[PDB]
């Protein structure tokens, strides 16, 4: 039942429900001859919704909302990008075109700006130092320490045990580390046992790429990083 690049052209976007007011959104992106699928997260708060991370690009963004509206039929009113590659923040402005307040960490911000990428526009503070975490509406957002890029947070959802775990989780699948031009491989075993310490009860744990599984998926990723 969860959509892969199999069944979804490039330029239209899928939703799938994780819990009571939990959706992924999945997409995908072609880099070259190579096609990719993507997750994102939607979060229900009373009568709005708080977006985790872009759809990956413009045209994809455009139509993650226009599913939304479709399917869900609440606004986005604000939005959390988890890093600042494209697949995070890339489709930005398309959210603040529709009236999204963006927001990321001040780390993501700079590497996005050094990257020429979308920059959100606001800033979460004291979001800063490896073990930081805040509150967000529905959600906490956690940053744990570099692993697959510097910035990286996760976001969990305490109402349904619901952790998305971005590009810092690996699916179960994936034997191979990927891009790690932005990696810090030496920190990302710290970074991952600060993730299971911090959410033992996670029920569901959602990765940047791939399919969905449960707690077993952290520790895949801190084998797979050798
Ligand atoms: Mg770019
Ligand atoms: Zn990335
Ligand atoms: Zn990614």
């Amino acid at each position: 039942e969860y959509p892969t690049v199999d069944d979804i052209p490039v330029g239209e976007v899928r939703l799938y429900k994780i819990g009571d007011g939990v959706w992924s959104h999945i997409a995908t992106q072609k880099l070259g001859d190579t096609v990719y699928s993507s997750n994102g997260l939607i979060v229900r708060d009373a009568d709005e919704l708080l977006l985790i991370d872009t759809a990956w690009g413009a045209k994809n963004t455009v139509a993650l909302l226009a599913e939304i509206e479709k399917q869900i039929g609440l606004p986005v009113t604000r939005s959390i990008s988890t890093h600042f590659h494209d697949d995070r923040v890339g489709g930005v402005d398309v959210l603040r075109a529709a009236g999204v307040a963006t927001y990321t960490s001040p780390l993501t911000r700079q590497l996005a700006e050094a990257a020429g990428n979308e920059v959100p526009a606001h800033s979460l503070k004291a979001l800063s130092s490896s073990g930081d975490v805040v509150r967000f509406g529905p959600v906490e957002v956690f940053y744990p320490g570099a692993a697959h890029s510097g910035d990286n947070l996760v976001v969990y959802v305490p109402a349904v045990r619901v952790l998305f775990g971005g590009c810092a989780v690996h699916e179960a699948s994936r034997e191979s580390a990927g891009n790690v031009a932005d990696a810090n491989l030496a920190e990302w075993p710290a970074t991952i046992k600060r993730i299971q310490q911090r959410y033992p009860e996670a029920e569901v744990v959602i990765p940047g790429h791939g399919l969905p599984g449960g707690l077993e998926l952290l520790q895949h990723t801190t084998n797979v990083v050798k």
